[PDB]
């Protein structure tokens, strides 16, 4: 806008920002990496690197140590090639074919009308800069360029061991300066299904719709540790202790939106004798009040509603109503175990996120997360124990490995202390209760520990993806600092 004549390839550190200007020029959305994979390889040949590809399309590039650190230590710099295709809703862009037009606006570099791919356009250029660099005194080096982060990260378990050495890995895929990653959670989708039959609403049974919403909700992974309520479970807890005593019968149970998110709204419609209408309305008002007493601190806007539409219907058979409700109630939810290796982090958890009834089928969907993959099984088994006891079925799928945090591992320690040698303080080292590509890296090479940090990019995956220029210089400064700080393995 104002800096109209400013060249992206002349921002510091130039070698990388030049590589980034080149990466921007050749179109690479997920699944269209070939175009850029070639360029990198042909490039890395011309420089005389041993460059090989694997069966699943990931690029590996070997550079021997600069004189002095031949004693090795082996390191693996890693980024992913694919970008994410998202255009502004009013600008012409064929992602398969058109280049990113990066531009400079203030403290930021963005593309207009399109995602910028700074991720890791800021990470992989970095990788490439180090390969080309003549004056970083590094030990032996491998670069891993994986295919697909934003389409189920195909490339990430693309291949397995015997393709790398060096017990260390440096992922450049995080999006904050001063924010590192030493671990993440794996996950797995679960589905408990019930084969239900229905008996008609008995005479006089007015039919109501008890509903609960205004829960703050959240994301099952990064927000699980908080006190946030689970709409599904609260309405189950109510029917559990009180259905039979109140002799109410169940027609409908719908809650939450997807396993990914802590369910904020849920509801049941039920049939009951018109006699117990003021009882129920009072018990339920009682019940809801109690909720606000309990969750009032964290859960500010907690609202329930109790209207009636006496529609038919066909109520759950008793034995089905019973087993489903016991199941829903017994079933674990929230945090299962806090980590002891790291200072107040959730090790295992699960979220009963979605419930949907239909005629003849009630289906309960949930998502177990864990850093220790051993604990994720532990939890699956408990669900199965319930599922068994209830005469219901569970299927598992969408399983992906977690990354267990090792406290004061070599590289975490270094990074921590090398950043503390470059900055008057320590980075904000973390563990997200979520999935990251470097997780899948632990399937083969569990021996390898690792780190994930990068420049500060805001709004990735939108036409707003803006990256902070001054932190690219930082990112690269520690990317250098440590590469040389790396101890030797004899
Ligand atoms: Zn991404
Ligand atoms: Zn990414």
């Amino acid at each position: 806008m104002s800096e109209f004549h400013s060249e992206i390839s002349t921002l510091s550190p130039a070698p990388l920002w030049q590589f980034f200007d080149k990466i921007c020029s050749i179109p690479h959305p997920s699944k269209h990496e070939e175009a850029l994979a070639q360029y990198i390889v042909t490039w890395a040949t011309e420089q005389g690197f041993d460059v090989r590809r694997d069966p699943t399309g990931n690029v590996f590039i070997k550079k021997p140590a600069t004189p002095g650190m031949e004693n090795k230590k082996g390191v693996v710099l890693q980024a992913h090639i694919d970008m994410v295709p998202q255009k502004n809703e009013d600008t012409d862009h064929d992602f398969t074919q058109d280049p990113i037009q990066p531009y400079i606006d203030g403290e930021w570099v963005t593309a207009k009308g399109t995602t910028l791919g700074a991720d890791n356009g800021i990470g992989m250029a970095s990788c490439l800069a180090v390969l080309a660099s003549k004056e970083i005194k590094h030990g032996p080096i491998e670069v891993l360029l994986t295919i697909d982060e934003e389409a189920g990260m195909t490339g990430a378990f693309g291949l397995e061991a015997g393709w790398l050495k060096g017990d260390i890995l440096l992922n450049t895929d995080s999006e904050q300066e001063g924010e590192v990653y030493m671990g993440c959670a794996g996950g797995i989708d679960g589905a408990m299904t019930f084969d239900i039959t229905r008996d008609a609403i008995p005479a006089g049974f007015i039919t109501r719709q008890l509903t609960l919403k205004g829960l703050k909700g959240g994301h099952s992974g990064c927000d699980i540790h908080t006190g946030r309520g689970n709409a599904n479970k609260l309405i189950g807890r109510f029917l559990a202790g009180h259905a039979q005593e109140l002799d109410l019968r169940l027609v409908e149970f719908r809650g939450g939106s997807l396993r990914n998110a802590i369910p904020r709204e849920a509801f049941v419609t039920v049939a009951l004798p018109a006699e117990n209408q003021d009882k129920l309305a009072e018990l339920f008002n009682y019940y809801t009040e109690l909720l606000k007493t309990e969750l009032g601190k964290i859960e500010t806007d907690i609202v329930t509603f109790n209207e009636e539409v006496a529609t038919d219907a066909q109520v759950f058979a008793i034995a089905d109503q019973q087993r489903f409700i016991a199941a829903l109630n017994a079933c674990p939810n929230g945090v299962m175990r806090m980590s002891d290796e790291v200072e107040g982090v959730v090790e295992t958890s699960l979220n009963v996120g979605v419930i949907t009834t239909e005629e003849n089928k009630v289906t309960v969907l949930c998502l177990i997360r864990s850093l220790i993959d051993s604990g994720r099984s532990q939890v699956e088994g408990m669900l199965q124990s319930v599922a068994e006891l209830a005469g219901a079925q569970i299927e598992f799928s969408g399983a992906y490995p977690g990354w267990k945090p090792d406290a004061d591992s070599e590289i975490m320690a270094i990074f921590r202390d090398m950043y503390e040698g470059i900055y008057g303080h320590k980075p904000n080292i973390m563990v997200i209760h979520a999935g990251l590509e470097c997780g899948l890296f632990k399937e083969p090479y569990p021996n390898m520990d690792m780190v994930s940090f990068g420049p500060t990019i805001k709004f990735p995956h939108s036409p707003d993806e803006k990256v902070k220029i001054d932190t690219v210089q930082l990112f690269w400064d520690q990317m250098v600092a440590l590469l040389e700080a790396i101890p030797e393995k004899a």
